[PDB]
């Protein structure tokens, strides 16, 4: 029933005080992209005050009856950014059993030893005034507001209509509900890149891509390996030194060479495990020990030493692994032998395989590990990166 959109966080509405005295009855429709968004605050006398807000694509209603700040989280399957419509059902009654209803889910809980919720302010849905968000209750995690639909605002018997009902308006608001026109579609987003439907339209994300750009068309940050050799290495602060259970790696190459190190991920002195990134026969293939036998994975078909653009991926999860080449069928490996999961005190990235002793000779390109942009921290002149020998940033 009668919707309105909120094109941006920063754009609310301000209605009259909601009354939620004895009891509280609210209801409403949503429809969003946005993990992160206030959709609802009203404070009061002291430090009194609702608020329901998206964290993490979460429902969570926070509330303060007078006797200290209290969080219910909304029971979902799921985060409920889908850019679907979702039902949310709270209630208050007099002995102060609060409900929250999601869809279908339903939670519970009752608070010891409070009277009743005092509310003063205007009654603020969509977001806050920007300057409101830096004394918000400390509890409270939004320090945006919410983008995207609400629909059937019930106030316990009080349907205000928010664009003629409300004392004040801020920012770009319409009626009925404008959704994203531009849909994430399976080639939105070039070479493989996960499209991340947006309100407005959508973004790419290129991590696993060895691209850059917003549609992850465009080259990434390239260094060139010449005559003599040289290397990149990324050495983490030793206490900042991570152990995972699952890896992902990706970069793009050139080269002529049938025998090469291109990324070397090695565990601190005194430790066995590493990762290793290799060209053997002109093929690419990956070498990784966690803690028992070395576990070796090959793209055996394709040959990738001919000199033209090829892309890499890796995944790592426990003692299976994947590998894919451009658009090869991915190749799959799960473990002869018994294996751990973890990678163990990870030391440092070692691109160029000249300490190896198998230099590389050719061009790579955006390098991607665990959350690690390699090369564009290289490029960047990162603390934590060396460069030696014949390597230069393609500029
Ligand atoms: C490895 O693969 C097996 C078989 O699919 C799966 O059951 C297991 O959980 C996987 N292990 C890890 C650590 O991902
Ligand atoms: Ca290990």
């Amino acid at each position: 029933a009668d919707p309105v959109t909120f094109k941006t966080k920063s754009s609310y509405v301000a209605l009259a005080t909601l009354q939620a005295y004895t009891s509280m009855h609210l209801f409403f429709q949503f429809k969003t992209t946005s993990l992160d968004g206030l959709i609802l605050y009203n404070s009061g006398d002291g430090n009194d005050f609702i608020v329901v807000e998206l964290v993490k694509g979460y429902l969570h209603y926070v509330f303060d009856l007078g006797n200290g700040a209290n969080l219910i989280k909304g029971s979902s399957n799921k985060p409920l950014n889908d850019n679907q419509w979702h039902n949310v059902m709270i209630s208050r009654d007099t002995s102060n059993l609060h409900t929250v209803k999601i869809d279908t889910k339903i939670t519970t809980q009752i608070t010891a030893g409070a009277r009743n919720l005092d509310l003063k302010s205007d009654l603020y849905i969509g977001g806050v005034a920007k300057e409101t968000y830096k004394s918000l209750p400390k509890l409270v995690h939004a320090k945006e507001g919410f983008q995207g639909c609400l629909a059937s605002v019930d106030l316990n018997g009080r349907l205000p209509d928010l664009i003629s009902d409300a004392l004040f308006c801020n920012g770009q608001i319409e009626r009925g509900c404008e959704g994203p026109s531009t849909t994430c579609q399976e080639d939105s987003c070039s070479n493989q890149g996960v499209c991340l439907q947006q309100w407005d339209g959508f973004s790419c994300d290129c991590s696993m891509t060895s691209f850059s750009g917003p549609l992850c068309n465009d080259p990434g940050t390239t260094y060139i390996f010449s005559k003599g050799g040289g290397q990149i290495t990324y050495k983490w602060p030793p206490n900042d030194r991570p152990s995972t259970r699952a890896d992902r790696l990706a970069i793009g190459f050139s080269t002529v060479q049938k025998e090469a190190v291109l990324v070397r991920v090695d565990s601190s002195s005194g430790l066995g495990d590493y990762l290793e990134l290799h060209i053997h026969q002109g093929k690419i293939g990956v070498k990784f020990n966690v803690g028992t036998d070395d576990i070796a994975i090959e793209e055996s078909n394709a040959i990738i030493n001919d000199g033209k653009y090829h892309v890499v991926r890796f995944t790592r999860s426990g003692g299976n692994a994947t590998l894919q080449v451009d658009s090869w069928p991915v190749i799959e490996r799960y473990p002869a032998g018994r294996q751990l999961t973890i990678f163990n005190s990870q030391a440092t990235i070692i691109i160029g395989g000249k300490e190896q002793g198998q230099p590389f000779q050719g061009q790579l390109s955006g390098l991607y590990y665990n959350g690690l942009k390699v090369l564009n921290m290289a490029a960047e002149n990162d603390a934590n990166i060396a460069i030696v020998g014949n390597v230069r940033l393609v500029g």
